[PDB]
C-alpha cells in the first residue's frame, strides 16, 4: 500500500492509497451516512455524527472500511504493517479501547482536526479483536489527514502506540515509520536537476537522455522503496491549481509507485499487486478511484441525498485473485 | 517517452506510449480522414487511402503526429532518440526518400502489416529535412506495431539504419536499441517471487514486506532505466482479457514508468514529464488518453464519420 | 569507519576496522604496557593491569585508542557516530563515570570477556567531557568483541545507552545499530547464486558475466550501504583455516568496503577516506596494518618485551589531509 | 576481472588486474629471460628479444600468462569475455597469424609503444588455435598499456576485430567495450561532493554520514558494475608521489572492485573470485602481487640476474579451488 496526501495553495485536501493486496476482498465504495447505528466492542454504542464515504466491506450492518473520509475533510487510511503491528490481546482498563478495525470511524465520527484526534489518541489502546470470530485481525497501522496536517498511528510490540507528525505526506508498509523517515537522509544525492557532459581521466562522459540526477532511485516494490520515491516525488511536485489537475497530480504519484500486476508473486504463490487506487478531494466532497482491470477513474460523492441516507449505500463489488 | 505494445489472447493490439517533453507542444488528438490531401517533399504529392488517429499538431494543414495509427491496425511512435539520430543531407538517387517527419504518415498510410513495412524500408532513406524553416528535425526513433510483431527503426550516425524485431515490446530513449538489449542481462538477478527469512551469521533477516525478488529495479527516469523496468513489467504482467482489462493493464504499466512532473529538470532548467499518455485499441479502432493535469480517461474512435470526413478533427486539452 | 570480527573454527579471533575520516591525526601503532599509569577523570587513579596494542594517539602520556585490543584478547574499537552520539552533560552519582574517551582502556584493562563488560556496563554513564580543553569530543560508538562474541555500544539522545549482540560481525556509522539489523531485511533478494538464462516476452536475456544474484548490492560509501555491504560479504564468505589466511580473508572484506581516496568529499571540504586498516590475531598476539600511501602489511606484537616495557612503545606516526 | 592503469606525474606506469575465476590454475609469478626460445603455431620460431614478467602457467616449456610486462615499460592482460570473444577457424593467408594466446608474448616481446602496437594489429588475426589439445581457447579480450595510451583489443562474432583507444584506465568483462563506455552516461549522476541537508516538505531531511553524492554506484561483481565503479575510482583518486603511495593507489581501486570470495556461485556451483592482485610497476621493475589466502604484498623483480637466466625463472604456485 501506499497512502499519499498534499493541499492545493487554497487548502483543498487530497488524500487517499493505493491498496496492494494478494488475494481478493470484494471491495466497493461505501457512504455511511449520519445517524446510522455504531456499536463498539468495548466503548458505548451510539450513532454516526457525521457522514463518511470511503472502500470497505460491510459485515453485518457494519462499514469496515480500508480507507475513509468524513464530511468535514478528516479522513484514514489503514495500510498492511506485517511483521510489525500488535495490538493487545485484550483490553486495557482505563484506556478509550478500540478493537483495531473500530479505529477508522472512530476518528472519522469524532473529529474534524488532526490537532484532536493527536490529543484523543494520548489515552486510545488498541485491542486484537477481530469484527467477528471468522475473521482475522488485519496488521495494519494508520495515516490521518485533514488539510492542516497529517499524522502516522502505529502500535507494535516494539514502540507501543506511536504517532508522528507526518509532513512527508506518504506512508508505505512495514517496518515502523521512524525507521523510513531516517532512511530518507541516505538518499539526500537525489536531485531533480539533470547531470552535465564530464570527463572521467580525459574520456567524454555525458548524459544520454534526461533525467540522470535521480540516480538509485529505487523502482521496485519493497515497502522502503516505494516510501522513498513517493517521499521525493511528493516533496518535489509542483502545487497544482484546481480540481481536475490536483487529481491528476495525485494520480500520477500514486501510479508511480503502483504494484504492477505480475511483477510481485508472494511466497505462497498468489500475486500480490495494487487492485486499486482511490482519492479523496476534501473540497469537492468526491471519492475518486480506479481498479488495476478498469482504468476508467469513477466518482462517487457525498451530498445531501448520500448524507442523509437511512441505510448504507453501497455500490458495486470489485472482485480479483 | 516510453512506448508499449502487447495483445490479448484473441490478437487484440494495445499500442501506444507516454510523451515526457521539457515544453508545451500545443498537441491534441488529430483525425486525419480518407482522401485528405498528402505531400511529400522527395515523392509524388498524393491524397491518403487511410483514415488515421493519434496525436500531434497541424502545421499548414499536415497533420505532423507524434505517434499515429491507421483504421487496419497498424501504428508508429516517434520517440526521442537525442545524441543519436541521424538523417541523410539529402535524398539520395534510387531510395524512397522521406523528411524524417513523413514517416508517420509514409508508414500508415502505405502499409496494414509491419511484414511489408520491414520490405519496403530496405530502400527507404531519411532525410535531414524538417516540414518547413520555422521548425528544427526531431531526433526521433520509432517503434512500428500491428497485432502480430513490432518492429524498432533507428537512423545513427554511428550505426546507419537499423530494423530490429522487438519482442519485448518496449522502447524508451538513447542509446541504441542494441544497448538496450544487452543491458537486460545484467538484471537477470531480478525475480517476481519474494525472498523467504535467511540467516546471515546466526542473524536472522527476514522481509519486511513484499516484493523483495526485485531489489535493485531503478525507479527513476533515465532511458536505459525506464527500459529495463518497462521491459520487466510487460514481461511478467499476464494475460488481460477485455477491452477494459487490456487498457488498463497498457495504463498500469506506462503509468508505472511515466516521468513525474518536477522530478526531472533539464540543464535549460525546464521540468520533464509525461505530458500524455496514449493507448490505441486496435480492435475497438479508439484511441485513449490522459494528461498531466486532467487523469480522466479521453476515448476518440475512427468510425464512419470521422474515417469520412473532409476535414482533419482535432480535439483539444 | 568499517569494523569487523570473526572467528576461525578453532577459537582465534580476528577483529579490527578501517579508519575512515576527513582530517590529519598523526596516528600509529602504540603498546600500552603494564604497570602504565592511567588517571580517571571521574574515578580513582590507577595503573594498567593488562598490555594493549593498537592505533592512536599520545596525549601527555595518555594513550588515546581509536581501536585497541588486550593482551587476553578482548579488544574494542571506536567508530564514529554522528547526529546520534549523546553522552551525559556530567558525572551521575552513584555510576560508574567514564568520559567517553575512557572506554577504550577501561575495557580492556578490566575484563577478558565480553559476558564481563556487558554486566558492567548495566551501571555505567558515559560524560561529555575531552581528555582536556584542547580537545573536542568524539561522537563515537563502539563494537567490543572477544573470541566468543560481540556487543555494540551505543549511547544516543533517542535512545539511551543501548548494547547490542552483534552476530552479524559488522558496525559502520550512524544511524542506530537496530536501524542497520532493519534495513538487513530489504536485501533478502540479494543471492550469491547467479542468474540462468531467461526469456522476456520471447527474447533471450541472458547473463553476460558471474555476479548477477546480488544485483542491488550497494558500493558507495553511505554508512547504511556499507553495513549491508560488510555484513552480506561476512555472512558468506567460508571458513578460513590459519593465521595468513584469516588475516587475508579480513584484509579482503575491509578493503572491499573501504572508502577511497578522492570518491568522498565532505561538506567541509576535505577528502574523507580509509587511511588505514587493521586486525588484531587474538592467536598470534599481533596487530596488522596497511595504510592509503603504503599498502605493505606491517606487524606489531604483543611480547614479554612490550608488555613489560616502562614506557609507551609509539611506533612511527602517519600523517595525512 | 578487473584490469587497471595510470600514471604518476612522473611518467611512472603503474598497471595490473585482479584475477577472478572459478577454478585452479596453480599459477605463480613467471620470468621470461632474453634470449629464450619463443615458438610459434603460424609464425617462424624465434627467441625472446627482451624480458618479460606476470602471472601465468608453463607448459612444455613456454610461458603461458594472464597478464605480463616486458622490461621496456609495455604490457598485456588478458580478461574474460565470453559470450563475445570469436577467434578465426585456422589462420588466413596475408594476414600475421597468432594463436589467441599468443598476443600475451607476441605484443610484449615485438613493441615497446602502444601506438606501433596499434599499427602492427591492422595486420593481425587471431586464430582459434590451443597451446596444445588438451586445454580449451579462452574467451579473452585484452587491454595494453605503456605510460602514455592503453588500447583494449576486442575480437568478437558482433564486431570482428576492434582497437578502442581506454582514457578510463580500465576494463572487466562481456560486453564489449564500447558498450561499457556508453553505461558510463548513465551514471553522470555520480558526484564524489557529499549531499547537505535538505528540507522534503518541510520535514527535515539530512545525510546521517559521508559518501550519499555517491548513491547508485554499484557494489556488485556483474562486468558491467565493476567496470563503473573502477572507472569513476580511477578517474576521481587524485595523483600519488612515489612508488609506495602509487602501489598503494593501485591495490586500493583493484581491492575495492575484487570479487569476494563466497560473494558469487556460478551455474557450475563453484565459488568465483579474485584469487590474486597485480600490479607492474614500469619505475621499478617490479611486480606486486597478493593472494586471497596470503594478503602479504610479495615483490618479484627485473634485474640485471633474473633478464640475463639461461633458464624461465618461476615461483610459488598458488593453488585454489
Amino acid at each position: 500500500c501506499t497512502g499519499l496526501r498534499f493541499t492545493d495553495e487554497q487548502g483543498n485536501l487530497y488524500f487517499g492509497r493505493n491498496l496492494d493486496v494478494g488475494q481478493d476482498y470484494g471491495e466497493g465504495v461505501i457512504i455511511t451516512p449520519r445517524h446510522y447505528p455504531l456499536p463498539y466492542k468495548f466503548l458505548d454504542n451510539t450513532t454516526t455524527k457525521k457522514a463518511v464515504i470511503g472502500m470497505g466491506i460491510v459485515v453485518d450492518g457494519y462499514p469496515s472500511y480500508f480507507d475513509c473520509y468524513n464530511e468535514d475533510g478528516l479522513g484514514i487510511a489503514g495500510l498492511n504493517f506485517p511483521h510489525f503491528a500488535k495490538f493487545s490481546d485484550g483490553p486495557i482498563d482505563g484506556k478509550i479501547n478500540l478493537a483495531s478495525y473500530e479505529i477508522m470511524l472512530w476518528v472519522t465520527q469524532n473529529f474534524t482536526h488532526v490537532s484532536e484526534v493527536k490529543e484523543a489518541l494520548k489515552n486510545v489502546n488498541l485491542v486484537n479483536e477481530a469484527i467477528n470470530s471468522s475473521f482475522a485481525v488485519a496488521p495494519l497501522h494508520w495515516i490521518i489527514s485533514d488539510s492542516d496536517e497529517a499524522i502516522i498511528v502505529e502500535v507494535s510490540k516494539q514502540y507501543g502506540m506511536k504517532v508522528f507528525e507526518d509532513k512527508l505526506g506518504v506512508l508505505t508498509n512495514s517496518p515502523d515509520f521512524n525507521w523510513h523517515l531516517t532512511n530518507l537522509g541516505n538518499y539526500t544525492g537525489l536531485n531533480p536537476h539533470d547531470a552535465t557532459a564530464q570527463s572521467w581521466n580525459g574520456q567524454k562522459v555525458a548524459p544520454w537522455g534526461v533525467g540522470t540526477g535521480s540516480l538509485g532511485l529505487p523502482g521496485d516494490s519493497i515497502p522502503a522503496d516505494r516510501f522513498v520515491k513517493a517521499a521525493y516525488l511528493n516533496a518535489n511536485y509542483p502545487a497544482a491549481k484546481g480540481e481536475k489537475a490536483n487529481v491528476a497530480k495525485f494520480f500520477n504519484i500514486l501510479k508511480s509507485v503502483a504494484m504492477i500486476k505480475g511483477s510481485v508473486v508472494n511466497v505462497q504463490g498468489k500475486d500480490e499487486y495494487t487492485v486499486y487506487t482511490a482519492c479523496y478531494s476534501s473540497g469537492s466532497k468526491t471519492y475518486y478511484c480506479n481498479f488495476e482491470d478498469d482504468f476508467e477513474l469513477k466518482t462517487y460523492k457525498l451530498d445531501d441525498k448520500t448524507m442523509n441516507s437511512t441505510s448504507l449505500i453501497t455500490y458495486h463489488h470489485h472482485h480479483h485473485h
